């Protein structure tokens, strides 16, 4: 069985054996860094059938020592979840977490990515676009949405590695930290319990307490994954973009000139940005399942590899060319089927406005220094960078 990863990621370079994976053997037996031996999944078909057909369970690995890459299985909350667990959740999820609420976000959102740019301008170049843009700009958004405070994050952001870290921290330190999250989201649950404000833990606790639809541990849980989707996952995804659309100057030109492109240029960089270092989260089959000429047993694991799914040539034409005016794209970026992203109107949101704020209000905006010279996060389940030294 081949060691998996077979390599460690580098920048946003893909590893070259994808793609002999997807034209030569799409599914293939690899050993993982922790838990059982599993089917690594490179194609965009098996992709969506992995990710939503019901033979493939979340659930199922809590009865395995889970197929993964972290050293401990992550408290995915929703996200590890079957029917009716997860229908439960998600039905509750989506209640409080409308589009409508969503939508109203936008003139706050707006203004944040201006006040921003306030900040950069005042401050004088070289900016960082990481420290001084898309990390302040997600966790304002999502510290706003869920009603942890954005002043709390000198304590708090030091505990969101633990959730997504391979090889960089103990499991004393996970666990560790890990408990300091949850505690710190249970003492924010107890204020916003008798005194609810207009964010989400709000509205949440007062959904579960009128109807006992979770328990306190789950509500901690799942306000914990969507803090960490908010603040980590939008922020890595967000300045990856910024280094593509810079290492990509002519596509940035014609975004500059034709600003209509924004929604569909959102979707070509969730796509082409290989944002997940290498897999998403394990699935179990509960029965046998062939997936491209490999025979997947039941109670086997499948790894979903949706960055390759998404440089799928049979799916994608020049899948390995960034084109912002692609029409056909019907990526995996957002997941597909029952656990795909709740936040991805939010996080489209989030990526049309930042980009277009940059671009208008920064007319001459490019990176400072080589590709070479970029200081990348090693060591997560999602690739970014540390620092993305700015002109203007
Ligand atoms: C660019 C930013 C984001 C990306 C690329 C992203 C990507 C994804 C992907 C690929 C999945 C499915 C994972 C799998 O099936 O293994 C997912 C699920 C999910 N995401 Fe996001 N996400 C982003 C932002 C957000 C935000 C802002 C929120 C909420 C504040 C959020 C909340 C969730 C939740 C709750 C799930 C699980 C849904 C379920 O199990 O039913 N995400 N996301």
């Amino acid at each position: 069985p081949l060691s998996y990863p077979f390599n460690e990621a580098v920048a946003l370079d893909v590893d070259p054996l994808y793609a002999k994976l997807r034209a030569e053997e799409p599914v293939v037996r690899v050993s993982c860094p922790f838990g059982e031996d599993a089917w690594l999944v490179t194609s965009h078909a098996d992709m969506k059938t992995i990710l939503a057909d019901p033979r493939f369970s979340r659930a199922l690995a809590a009865e395995h020592d889970e197929s993964r890459l972290t050293p401990l299985p992550i408290h995915t909350s929703i996200l590890g979840m079957d029917s009716p667990d997860h229908t439960r959740l998600r039905r509750l999820l989506a209640k409080v977490f409308t589009m409508r609420r969503v939508e109203l976000l936008r003139p706050r959102i707006e203004q944040e990515a201006d006040r921003l740019i306030d900040a950069l301008i005042a401050e004088g170049p070289p900016g960082d676009l990481m420290e001084g843009f898309a990390v302040p700009f997600a966790g304002t958004v999502v510290c706003d949405l869920l009603g942890v405070p954005f002043e709390d994050r000198e304590q708090f952001r030091g505990w969101l590695d633990a959730f997504s870290a391979t090889t960089v921290m103990t499991e004393e330190e996970i666990e560790a930290d890990t408990e300091r999250l949850h505690g710190y989201i249970a003492q924010l649950m107890v204020r916003r319990r008798a005194e609810p404000q207009d964010d989400l833990i709000s509205a949440m606790v007062k959904a579960s307490d009128e109807e006992e639809k979770l328990s306190e541990k789950e509500l901690v849980e799942l306000a914990s994954v969507l803090l960490i989707a908010g603040h980590e996952t939008v922020s890595s995804q967000l300045i990856d973009s910024l280094h593509v659309l810079f290492t990509h100057p002519e596509q940035l030109r014609l975004l500059k000139d034709r600003p209509e492109l924004m929604p569909g240029t959102v979707e070509e960089l969730m796509r082409f940005v290989p944002l997940i270092s290498h897999v998403t989260f394990a699935r179990y089959a509960t029965e046998d399942v062939e997936l491209s000429g490999t025979l997947v047993r039941a109670g086997e694991s499948v790894l979903p590899a949706i960055p390759s799914a998404n440089r799928d040539e049979s799916v994608f034409e020049n899948a390995d060319r960034f084109d912002l005016t692609r029409e056909h794209n019907p990526h995996l970026g957002f997941g597909y089927g029952i656990h795909r992203c709740l936040g991805a109107p939010l996080a489209r949101l989030e990526m049309q406005v930042a980009l277009d704020s940059l671009l208008r209000r920064l007319p001459e905006l490019r990176c400072a220094v080589p590709a070479e010279s970029l200081e990348w996060k090693d060591g997560m389940q999602v690739r970014s960078l540390l620092e993305l030294p700015v002109l203007w």
